């Protein structure tokens, strides 16, 4: 993986945006292809339920700044502003923006 850290999920409910309560994983892994995936994994199961190509320009990960845990970023599409949430799994919050840093990283490199 180029890139993996502990976090959440969320999903939309009808209208609303819920956050998920599995122990889950964040990762990017570079295919044989040369694609870029953006992934998330369920700890517990194993299973991998979110698989997203992402080319350099489609997204930004970003904190969301009015959240008072600090501990939820968005994957923002540029292009549809479709959006993604996950919320960071690691106890403490020091290697947060490090996380962040790396996946635009990834992603846009």
């Amino acid at each position: 993986y180029l890139v993996e850290f502990r976090a959440g999920k969320m999903s939309l409910k009808g209208t609303t945006v819920t956050p998920d309560k599995r122990k889950g994983l964040v990762y990017i892994q570079q295919t044989d292809d040369s694609l870029i995936h953006f992934c998330w994994k369920d700890r517990t199961s194993g299973t991998v339920e979110d698989d997203l190509i992402i080319f350099p320009d489609d997204c930004e990960f970003k904190r969301v700044p009015q959240c008072p845990s600090g501990r939820v970023y968005v994957l923002k599409f540029k292009a549809g502003s479709k959006r993604l949430f996950f919320w960071m799994q690691e106890p403490k919050t020091d290697q947060d923006e490090e996380h962040c840093r790396k996946v635009n990283e990834c992603l846009n490199n």
